[PDB]
C-alpha cells in the first residue's frame, strides 16, 4: 500500500545547538510499526541514527546508533500520529539529510537496516555549521 511519509524541521545551525526534527505521514499512516531516522550525507552509505516502538499504555521502546547516544532523543505522540528526533549537541559530522523510516516485519525497536526498510520519507536537510 502508498504511504507518504513527510519529514519536517530541517535547518542550517551551528555547532552545538539544538534542532528537532518531526515527521507524519499524508493520508494513510501506521499503527503499531517500527520507525526511525536514518541519515545520509552525498556518497556515504544512508546511516541508522535511532528507532521507536509503542509500548504498553503510553510507554515506547527506544533504540540509539552509538554515534548519536548521550546527545539525541526519538519520542512519539499516537494521537498527533507524529514522530520526533529532538537533536543536542550537533556536531559538523551531523550534517546530512534525515530520513524517516517505517519497517513493518521488525516488532521493537532495534538496529535498522536500511535494506529491510519499507518506507522512507522524503528527507529533510540538516547542516551544521563549525
Amino acid at each position: 500500500a502508498e504511504v507518504q511519509l513527510v519529514e519536517s524541521g530541517g535547518g542550517l545551525v551551528q555547532a552545538g545547538d539544538s534542532l528537532r526534527l518531526s515527521a507524519t505521514a499524508s493520508g494513510r499512516t501506521f499503527s503499531r510499526a517500527v520507525m526511525g531516522w536514518f541519515r545520509q550525507a552525498p556518497g556515504k552509505e544512508r546511516e541508522f541514527v535511532a528507532a521507536i516502538s509503542a509500548a504498553p499504555g503510553t510507554a515506547y521502546y527506544a533504540f540509539y546508533a552509538d554515534s548519536v547516544r548521550g546527545r539525541f532523543s526519538i519520542s512519539a505522540d499516537s494521537a498527533k500520529n507524529t514522530v520526533y528526533l529532538q537533536m543536542n549537541s550537533l556536531k559538523p559530522e551531523d550534517t546530512a539529510v534525515y530520513y524517516v523510516a517505517a519497517d513493518l516485519k521488525m516488532q521493537v525497536a532495534a538496529y535498522m537496516n536500511q535494506r529491510s526498510v519499507d518506507y522512507w520519507g522524503q528527507g529533510t536537510q540538516v547542516t551544521v555549521s563549525s
